[PDB]
C-alpha cells in the first residue's frame, strides 16, 4: 500500500575516492514491483571525476527488486518510515570502498542521502585509469546472521581487453522501524547498466533490474 506501482526517486550522493571529494545529485523513477528503475546523475562538485564512474553506480535501493509472493520483502514492507544500508565494496587490487544509504519516503518520491568512501586504489589500476566498461551481471546472497539482514556478491568488473576485475560486496540492511519481519535465505539476481553518458561522466544515465528468487 505505501509503495505505487510507479515511484519517483531523488539522490544526492556526497563522496571522496582517493582524496578527490564529488557530490552527484540523482533524479529517477521506476516500478518497484517490477524490480526496474533509471536515473539520470549529474556531478555537481568535484567533476571532472579522475575515477572510473562504475564504482559508484551500485550506491545509486533493493525496493526496486521484484519479489515473488513466498518470500518475504523486507524492503517493501520497510516503509513508509524507510531503512538503510552500509556496504563494503573490496576490490581485488586493494581499493575498498564503503557506501551508505539512508532511504525514505514522502508520497510517491524516495529520498535517498547517499556517502560514499573510496581509499587505496592504485594510480596505474583500472579505476583511476577509467578502464571499466561495466558491471557483470550477480546474485546477491542474502542471508540473516546476528540478527542482521546481509547481501554477499561476488562481483566482477569487465575491461577493456575483457579482463575481469573483482570486487567483493557486504551490504547489510536495516529497517528504521522496529519489528518489520526478516526473510529467510534467498537470492536476487541484478544487472545494472550505464545507458548513456557524456564525455567526462558529468552526466550518466542509470539502469538496473532486480529479481529475487529461492535457491
Amino acid at each position: 500500500s505505501a509503495i505505487k506501482p510507479d515511484m519517483k526517486i531523488k539522490l544526492r550522493m556526497e563522496g571522496n575516492v582517493n582524496g578527490h571529494h564529488f557530490v552527484i545529485d540523482g533524479d529517477g523513477t521506476g516500478k518497484p514491483f517490477e524490480g526496474k528503475q533509471s536515473m539520470d546523475l549529474e556531478v555537481k562538485e568535484g567533476g571532472p571525476l579522475p575515477f572510473a564512474f562504475d564504482i559508484l553506480t551500485t550506491a545509486f535501493n533493493r525496493v526496486f527488486a521484484k519479489y515473488p509472493d513466498n518470500i518475504q520483502d523486507y524492503f517493501k514492507q520497510s516503509f513508509p518510515k524507510g531503512y538503510s544500508w552500509e556496504r563494503s565494496l573490496t576490490f581485488e587490487d586493494g581499493g575498498i570502498c564503503n557506501a551508505r544509504n539512508d532511504i525514505t519516503m514522502e508520497g510517491d518520491t524516495f529520498y535517498n542521502k547517499v556517502r560514499f568512501y573510496g581509499t587505496n586504489f592504485p594510480a596505474n589500476g583500472p579505476v583511476m585509469q577509467k578502464k571499466t566498461l561495466k558491471w557483470e551481471p550477480s546474485t546477491e546472497k542474502m542471508y540473516v546472521r546476528d540478527g542482521v539482514l546481509t547481501g554477499d556478491i561476488e562481483m566482477a568488473l569487465l575491461l577493456e581487453g575483457n579482463a575481469h576485475y573483482r570486487c567483493d560486496f557486504r551490504t547489510t540492511y536495516k529497517a528504521k522501524e522496529k519489528g518489520v519481519k526478516l526473510p529467510g535465505a534467498h537470492f536476487v539476481d541484478h544487472c545494472i547498466e550505464i545507458l548513456s553518458h557524456d564525455k567526462d561522466y558529468n552526466k550518466v544515465k542509470l539502469y538496473e533490474h532486480a529479481v529475487a528468487h529461492s535457491g
